[PDB]
């Protein structure tokens, strides 16, 4: 357990080069998003492929044996959702028995997290789930109190990751994609509540950002 | 407005005959679930099916109007994740456009709802969703909490609804099937946490009673 | 001489299929039906999401029993479309998670082609150079066998060339007056003698499109029968 | 009869493929590969998803263009047979959700063999929307061969789809109408692209690699 916001062990994210993307004329963008989004980073698809392996890398992990995983609410939306449905299918065509759930939700809200009993976790296998840790002081607040009830195993599991050089610097056991730090709408993300019914993790607009500022 | 709950300009759920299941052996049944197990009353592509029919309801309902959607937390995952799907899909190969979002989301936990500070509802349309609705303190609770801020619309939107001999229970605007009032777990329908990972809705077992706690 | 191929359209140790009870249907106002097919479509058989499920089953019947060798199957064209298509998916998809070594892969598809008022029931089996089934696990895929003759006759055909083994599979099976019949090995729904369309069913080349297999119509035979 | 039929193989005012800059690669480490294709697959062109997001723009494409009217869709044997599904696939749901109604399906599939193609009477399109699709046009031959064919029995229309397009010297050849990407002269497997009928069940467009190469005819 001291290992926990560090990634100790894990196998590196797939790598996304500075100033790489996608034109959305390339897609269907629904009228409107439409006029808000330029550039594409990460495509709907390309996300649930690199989640696809997530979940099995997930999955070999803590075979035969619970884990229990946590949505940090709001924003782990999509992740934690395409993950579950991921696991559940990966084990069902599993053929190696188990006689136990590929895993236990849980949710919590928040910037400090907020949530019910962590007395739930004693000796358990705990997995977080995020869109992406821009700060960590949350999750490491959060962290402390899951520690004291002496949880089997902690771990994070975070979509997306920022090679920025501005935050606290922690980082999950399970990364989808290592990112140019830039900003990112869509997949969740948003702007003041919008683009999370986006299906791409697109770049924000200028545009998108005056509209979605103030008038 | 003085019609929630009360189930007004409905169509009417998916009538299922008293009675009627599939057995869960000729259906893949992921190992963990195996014994436990017997019979099913709706495949989960069944329900999916009639999901979609729910979006495009909902989806002509409120075409070109801002749209939140709460999501009373845990019991209602499935649903209301099955349902944004659908909505946001329908809404970009429609061609018909409009200048809003599918929904907008909301969550709501907790037997009284834990709520949020709901304010923002001035005037919106909201839609309640729910997995079932077997008694209404709460659903008619909250729904008195959100009156007061005289949200533009009040409609709920429920997968199951069972036939029964009770009274004042809530009626669904965009209801799933009609089934007796029988037990069911799976497709995030509970027993202790329990099967809600399956995909379809099984009825339980004694069975799957008995080994289900400390015993 | 070649191995003799056993039974073959007996239906030898096979698991039976969902059974659906006669006069069992739900009605097409209970779920998206397009607008090409609305004013034509009333009782629904078999919910397309239901077929799903099912031939996510049958697809894990199929890998247990091949899994490991090459599974060579045989899409009969246009009909076995769908119900092919659903299951290859199915099938790799199984053999992608079993984290359950195999240096073969899912499958190699191979495609073939082949009475009514007037003319015969000689709809017979098209292909090429059958001499690469030798020795080989042959499963020829059908959306329902209904004369077994096509069936019986290009499995004579096969049988000559000494495949390993040769099975069918199929999407439904109607309970229908014979005996003298091909009966499939693998098989998803029994249900009742009723004329079918959808979900790449089809009545003179319509409803394959349908997303549910649904009972035909005296609209859709009207509408569409000739003219 | 305006935007015509002689223009077949032209792909005049299309809107150009996807553009995939040359050495652009992702790593196959980064995804599941199956066990069978373990060994051979270093390196990925297309991810299966790219693959899908493009495909669904495609659809979307060919459904604006023939709303209303029937289109008829010639799926070309054994080659274009992921790409062609795709699309049917995407095709019936999009008009499914138009909520603009037709009273034509969403099209009439049609299959054809193999280099020539291998077609039954064509009658069946005098007057028909016929639209033609290929996981890529190799050269001209069967293609051009094969307008011909078509041509002689008058359609409405004929145009070509193909879901990849070759940056290549060798250009006197079919442009497609409706294509998925512009790449660059690799060899690829994946996603129904074969070497010698390996890896067509693979779900992403990979490069051919040296072993698999090495290793699956002439040893
Ligand atoms: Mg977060
Ligand atoms: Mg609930
Ligand atoms: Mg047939
Ligand atoms: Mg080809």
């Amino acid at each position: 357990i001291e290992d926990y916001g560090k990634g100790k062990g894990r196998i590196e994210p797939m790598y996304i080069p500075d100033n790489t993307f996608y034109n959305a004329d390339d897609f269907l963008v629904p009228p409107h998003c439409k006029p808000y989004i330029d550039k594409i980073l990460l495509p709907g698809g390309l996300v649930k492929d690199r989640v696809e392996k997530l979940a099995y890398d997930i999955h070999r992990t803590y075979f035969g044996e619970e884990l229990h995983i946590i949505c940090i609410l709001k924003g782990s939306r999509g992740f934690f959702n395409l993950l579950i449905d991921y696991l559940a299918t990966i084990q069902k065509y599993s053929g190696r028995e188990s006689s136990v759930p590929p895993f236990f939700e849980h949710y919590v809200r928040l910037l400090t997290v907020l949530s019910d009993d962590l007395s739930i976790f004693r000796d358990k296998h705990v997995l977080i789930v995020e869109d992406i840790v821009d700060t960590g002081f949350t999750l490491t607040e959060f962290g402390e109190r899951l520690k004291a009830v002496g949880p089997k195993s902690m771990r994070i599991a975070t979509l997306v990751e920022k090679r920025t050089d501005r935050s606290n610097s922690l980082k999950g056991d399970f990364v989808g994609f290592s990112i140019e730090d830039v900003w990112i709408v869509g997949c969740c993300y948003d702007f003041n509540e919008m683009f999370r019914d986006f299906d791409h993790v697109a770049v924000l607009s200028d545009a998108a950002r005056k509209k979605f500022e103030k008038v």
